[PDB]
DNA sequence: AAGGGTCCTAGGACCCT
DNA sequence: AAGGGTCCTAGGACCCT
């Protein structure tokens, strides 16, 4: 039953690949920019006061000799999160993808192949790579102790891999479960790893601060807890676990709150390619009439590019609009002669349009 | 590109199975009831003017002799159609199951690896097994031509290994795809096979009274078609694109328009294990309050027995309801440690009757 | 008061930058 | 005026007996 899994994550991704292909702007603050936002910034400018997902006028106010590059294109950033993945898939195979800079691997199989290479002496030698949390006190009887702790020495191996062979830098989390494991690995968030041993899940999952922080609550169900006057961790876990049914779902109410008790038994997936393409575009209420092809035909243009470098074959398209006041969508199977080019996709998507501050075109159901 | 596809289905199916386990109903006029339906009935009936999908009150006025058995357990005809679909997996592994009677196979790789093994001399010796639809005439040097009938040959070995190893009897239909197969198989319903030549497809496709007859057209779609002046199979060839597109969605119009012209490159799929396990009860407004667990509790203890003979897992369960005037459902996931039983689930469920002339569950999301 | 099946759709929730 | 991802839900359409 007991698992090694660890959480890497990637410090301010987009800026870090910004700062590698042009070191000009290393040591500089750097923010990456999307419309009016910036999205992510290295740490020369955190330390100025410029803050993930920032209003460029706010975040210039902070710091007006910030250097911003725009990252809305997002093919540099796709094309390197996936060469961490694959490198990654090097070390074990199962490798699940979260977002793009975040990956979850399950190291058990890969730490008790290296325990039964070991002999006794070299056993009550083994160190840890890394902090330990809450500078909990290492036994090396623990058999639970020693896995985790050659987690943790696969984790920096990864780490230094990862530096040596692709120049990124990142934190990762060794824990005996991806809830826990994703918890951990930015308690050191500047380049560096931990290692959470069992007799501190409960230190840990309690050094939140609101419901949200856990991986599995979002906004709605944040708010629908607060309304109930569920504020803390150790609220949801003392809540009702009928109230919580008959009103957030058997589903939503039986696994958060096990996930406020530190639980979480679902396995690491592997993500293998890409299960969807999309492309986005945002403008202020600009597009006001049927001439938004334009914007349209560059979405296929790109999507179509992207596809034929996957090699796989969609089956499906998806148009989405947002409209100046939530978002509104159809889709359709792709025609079978069109699968085997640019021409006959917009007047599909078209069709979807007259059915119907944002237009996007997604291929999804690939073979 | 040139495909040969098979279609078999049963003569009364869940009749020939009752006929078969009591001899004592054979030659006997039959029909399978199902609460106050006549789901079938043999053709000892069908002759006395009982037909399929009749009150018990007027199947019984136009026949009093008639002998009904109880249909609603569908057990032993599930069991009896996974023998059929299993016994033409033999033939070919490629066979798509509809419904529990009907079984679609590509026979094109057989058929062109029996061609390879026969010499030029008893080519011109190939002959058809069954009937030719519109009694068209043989051309032994069109290769299509060749080619379905060989697909007519094995089509009548599948029938009679049908009925030599399971005693039952059906039809079969040969034509180059999917559609024409299914059209053409009951052109001789009674325990025979056509097997359908290209230059009669229009032949066919014109026989034809009223769209639904179209496999693809249905309730909704036949009226929205009829509420456009479109009656039969050439208006819908001929019909506006433009305007099918703009009333029905670029989905629907442009797969049954070609589905008028006899066209259809659906590939057969392999159905292989069901996806889903279902069991339904049904009530004149009968349950009226929540000790209807009862009528759910019965339905768990067959699903449960079902699923335990299957081997496989689920993942998902889903609660239905009907109410006395449109369905509705609520679904979730399957608690990880139940997995590996009664009790709980029950509570589960009224969860989501609460949540909330029918009541069914339904096991699908299988590993 | 049938009793089952298949697959799709539009929208929702969650996770990143 | 971010720009992407994942998976689930309730209901719909179609096919049989
Ligand atoms: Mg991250
Ligand atoms: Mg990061
Ligand atoms: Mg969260
Ligand atoms: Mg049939
Ligand atoms: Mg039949
Ligand atoms: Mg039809």
């Amino acid at each position: 039953s007991s698992r090694v899994i660890v959480h890497v994550d990637l410090d301010c991704f987009y800026a870090q690949v910004e700062m590698i292909s042009n070191p000009e702007l290393k040591d500089k603050p750097l923010g990456v920019q999307q419309k009016y936002l910036v999205v992510t910034c290295n740490y020369e400018a955190r330390k100025l006061g410029v803050k993930k997902l920032m209003n460029v006028r706010d975040a210039k106010e902070k710091c007006p000799q910030l250097v911003l590059v725009n990252g809305e294109d997002l093919t540099r950033y796709r094309e390197m999160s996936y060469k961490v993945t694959e490198l990654l898939e090097e070390f074990s195979p199962v490798v699940e993808r979260l977002g793009f800079d975040e990956n979850f691997v399950d190291l058990t199989e890969m730490v008790e192949k290296r325990l039964q290479q070991l002999q006794s002496d070299e056993l009550s030698a083994v160190t840890v790579s890394g902090h330990v949390y809450n500078n909990q006190s290492i036994n090396l009887l623990d058999v639970l102790h020693i896995r985790l702790l050659v987690g943790s020495q696969i984790a920096a191996e990864m780490r230094e891999a990862m530096y040596n062979q692709l120049g990124l830098t990142g934190c990762a989390g060794v824990a005996s479960n991806k809830l826990l494991a994703k918890l951990v690995s930015g308690v050191f968030k500047p380049n560096q790893q931990t290692v959470l041993l069992p007799e501190s899940c409960q230190h840990l999952i309690h050094s939140l601060n609101h419901i949200k922080e856990i991986p599995g609550i979002g906004y709605k169900t944040a708010k629908c807890l607060e309304a109930l006057g569920i504020n803390s961790v150790r609220d949801l876990q003392t809540f009702s676990p009928k109230i919580l049914e008959k009103e957030l779902g058997i589903s939503v109410a039986q696994r958060i709150q096990k996930l406020s008790f530190g639980e979480d038994n679902s396995p690491v997936i592997l993500s293998g390619p890409p299960q969807s393409f999309s492309e986005e575009d945002s403008f202020k209420k600009c597009s006001s009439e049927v001439e938004a092809k334009n914007k349209i035909e560059e979405l296929l243009a790109s999507l179509l590019n992207r596809v034929c470098q996957d090699g796989r074959k969609p089956h499906t398209v998806r148009l989405i609009i947002r409209r100046y006041s939530g978002r509104e969508s159809r889709q359709c199977p792709i025609p079978s002669h069109v699968i085997q080019v640019m021409t006959p996709m917009v007047d599909i998507l078209m069709k979807l349009f007259r059915n119907m501050t944002l237009l996007s075109v997604c291929f999804c159901n690939l073979k």
